[PDB]
């Protein structure tokens, strides 16, 4: 779909919370494991993910999550709107946080390193390799 | 000069640490606010910029930075080996979060304002167009 489109979710694993985005037409992912789930974490997080990406529009599948005025600040400083592929790449990201944990001491290593293999998997291009081919056909 | 090429070092302000990476091709940074300089924090921030970008080798001014085997295993695990612009980049950086700085209460918000805003500037593509077209044609 549209280029500038993210989904963000939280998703929990060992008492921590990990902020899931992804970028719905490649399938890209970023990640970070985050103290808690609160509106100052999302919005920090909000204003890494728009200084690297052109983020337009945000989606999520919890609508309260994006109501503190930390996360409006974030998106209305950014110029960000609020509006099976997001379902299936965080199932992937589990599954292969999974298949890694055991390789590191922390749950946040563990993380992204399956951030990484996931976006380096080709199915042939990788879902690295998607991104930056959408977003360069879309700047020219 | 080649696209897999990255530069990381650290700056201080406000008694805090600025991880700093700049794509050497483009000047496209990345940048985080470190609780201290340790080489667990750079080897974390090298797994998670590896994830997202495809990054081949490493510079440092300091290469002291890149000793411990933290750094080392990261570097190993995500295929990463050693060796004007990467100087006007990190100059650029500390202006825009002066220029900035009292628009947050926290140092690390005014940082993620600055990335934005470098990333973000065209100089005529800016620094965050240039990194995704200089990738996007390196795969083709
Ligand atoms: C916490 C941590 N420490 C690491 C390392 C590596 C050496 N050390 C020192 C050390 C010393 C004594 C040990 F008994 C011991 F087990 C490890 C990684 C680390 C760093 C990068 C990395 C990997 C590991 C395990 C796995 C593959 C992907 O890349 C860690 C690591 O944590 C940080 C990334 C925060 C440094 C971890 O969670 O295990
Ligand atoms: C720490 C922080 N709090 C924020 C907000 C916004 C509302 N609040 C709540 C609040 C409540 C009462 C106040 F007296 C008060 F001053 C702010 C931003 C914030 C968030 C996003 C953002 C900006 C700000 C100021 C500036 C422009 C870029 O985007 C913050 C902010 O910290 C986090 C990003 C960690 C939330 C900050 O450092 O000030
Ligand atoms: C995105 As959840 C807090
Ligand atoms: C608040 As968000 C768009
Ligand atoms: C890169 As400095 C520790
Ligand atoms: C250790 As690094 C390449």
């Amino acid at each position: 779909c549209s280029p500038g489109i993210w989904q963000l979710d939280c998703t929990h694993l060992e008492g921590k919370v990990i902020l899931v985005a992804v970028h719905v037409a490649s399938g890209y992912i970023e990640a970070e494991v985050i103290p808690a789930e609160t509106g100052q974490e999302t919005a920090y997080f909000l204003l890494k993910l728009a200084g690297r990406w052109p983020v337009k529009t945000i989606h999520t599948d919890n609508g309260s999550n994006f109501t503190s005025n930390s996360v409006k600040a974030a998106c209305w400083w950014a110029g960000i709107k609020q509006e099976g592929v997001v379902e299936s790449m965080n199932k992937e990201l589990k599954k292969i946080i999974g298949q890694v944990r055991d390789q590191a001491e922390h749950l946040k290593t563990a993380v992204q390193m399956a951030v990484f293999i996931h976006n380096k998997k080709r199915k042939g291009y990788s879902a690295g390799e998607r991104i930056v081919d959408i977003i360069a056909t879309d700047i020219q």
